């Protein structure tokens, strides 16, 4: 819904009326970009000089990434699910079109093959523009990024396909809207080999927590095997923080200390957010959302 | 620096040159106060009630607490340092005129006495009126409440008087600027007793990193045994979260993990925050942050 409108006089205001009342506003240097696509609304802004933020991107006036600090939903996504599989070869990204989790998830040797499906064709394209750092993971060989809704590509997909799926999507309005329901992630299950692991972008304790109760039960109904959200510090999505359901097919499988430390693998030091205290950590939730973990 | 200003189209926009190039935003429905004291600018108001956050106060334009997520940073500094000492029997907070971190302290049996010194009286006044969830501990026959710059009560305070000191100012631009310094700190060594513990407001990860690392710094160099941040989740707060140092003055104290588990109190199951996970899943920081704690 939201479009080039929320530039005025100088800043981005992310309003939304999935966080009535409230809006984060970063100023704008330069409007890199600013149109539809095919599908939702894509701004791409150069913040100011003077803050720490780089370049920003929204679609359908949320944000996506910014320079700054898109390292760590990339590498709690990324991490978390792949540490939490004893040997993660075949990988589904479900979204993720502007490439950071893939660049997380091909930091692993045990990774032979990831498929990364986006609805939304343009936000590869600009992401090659605009956000190097980020999408240089798309043109790897062990890589096959398809533009598609993801809903439809799952219909498609054989039974016990996958080791992990990532589901990173944008918010519920939009053409995400299918991805939140049960029906999807019925289907999430069956593509799952049987020690598979899926994690999703699971919105906000403090906005969205009925919606989390109801996704970690539906999941769970489904036939996962457990469920546990991991929250983790976003200073740009709403209220400063994201989480992510981290979801086990195979019964016996505690998430949340890792299987396999990242700290037994040569790239960890070069990480910027992400360890296994960091991944400990994340499970810890506050007193009012405990009990999603248990 | 700001003032009236900051409110504009019906939103109350958080600039300051101490977070360049961001703000965050809530919509206003009602100012209730908004007037220089004889030290800052106070500006109250009541958030959209579309919106969650509820009554809002900010001190020289920076947002210091608001109805929705005040229990997140009151508890944290209030059980994270109590739960840390063996008995403590008598508790300083310097700053704090909104009363609530002394409502946290005052949950614990142990606490004989708590003296409270701000420097702002029309903070306490305000947060009476406004704020009376947050106030309703000001006036127990348990504390003392003074109006004054806790610089100078530090140092009129005698050697070995405190058990636990708790400093909870606002940022370094206005009256708080010398409490973020050595000079301060060498009296809070001084008037804490031997087995001493303080804490403080100590700030952001993302903007004050620099800061953060200078200050645990200087407060080992004036003698404190162990200084550890504890990070912690607040949504307005610049970039959504705060930390805080919490420094110990005997050595061999590890202050990651309770010592005396909030879990044995009999007001546990009343907050809505803390608890021991949370507590020592607070002190795990992100890579780039990591070497504040070593
Ligand atoms: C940009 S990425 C999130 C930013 C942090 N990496 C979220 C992607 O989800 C895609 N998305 C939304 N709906 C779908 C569907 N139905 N299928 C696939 N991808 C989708 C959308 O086009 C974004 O590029
Ligand atoms: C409002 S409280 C922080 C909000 C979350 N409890 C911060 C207080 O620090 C006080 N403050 C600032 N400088 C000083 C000094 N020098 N002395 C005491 N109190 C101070 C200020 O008046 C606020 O009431
Ligand atoms: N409101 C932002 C929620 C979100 C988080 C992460 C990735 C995409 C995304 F849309
Ligand atoms: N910018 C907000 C920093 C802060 C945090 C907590 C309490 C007071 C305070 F000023």
């Amino acid at each position: 819904m939201p479009g080039s409108e929320l530039i005025s006089g100088g800043w981005f205001r992310e309003e939304n009326d999935q966080w009535p009342g409230q809006a984060m506003s970063l100023r704008v240097e330069k409007v890199l970009y600013d149109a539809p696509t095919k599908f939702q609304h894509l701004t791409i802004f150069e913040s100011d000089p003077k803050g720490p933020w780089g370049t920003v991107m929204a679609l359908d006036g949320c944000i996506q990434v910014t320079d700054y600090d898109e390292f760590v939903y990339h590498e709690v996504l990324g991490h978390t699910s792949l540490c939490s599989h004893p040997k993660p070869e075949r990988v589904l990204i479900i979204g993720g079109g502007d490439g950071g989790v893939l660049r997380e998830v091909l930091r692993h040797g045990t990774v032979e093959h990831c498929d990364l499906v986006d609805i939304d064709g343009e936000v590869m394209e600009q992401s090659k523009q605009h956000f190097p750092q980020i999408s240089r993971s798309l043109a790897d060989p062990r890589a096959t990024v398809r533009v598609g809704d993801g809903l439809a590509f799952v219909r498609q997909t054989p039974d016990n396909t996958y080791d992990v799926v990532i589901i990173d999507t944008t918010d519920p309005a939009g053409p995400a809207s299918k991805l939140f329901g049960e029906a999807f992630y019925k289907d999430v299950l069956r593509i799952l080999k049987p020690d598979g692991i899926c994690c999703n972008q699971g919105e906000s304790i403090w906005l969205d927590l009925e919606l989390i109760e109801k996704m970690s039960r539906f999941i769970r109904e489904t036939g996962f095997a457990s469920v546990q959200y991991a929250l983790m510090h976003v200073p740009t999505y709403p209220c400063g923080s994201i989480g992510t359901l981290v979801c086990s097919k195979k019964a016996g499988v505690d998430v949340t200390k890792p299987l396999r430390p990242v700290e037994d693998m040569p790239f960890a030091k070069d990480l910027k957010y992400y360890d296994s205290e960091m991944h400990k950590a994340s499970f810890a939730l506050p007193r009012f959302a405990r009990h999603i973990n248990n």
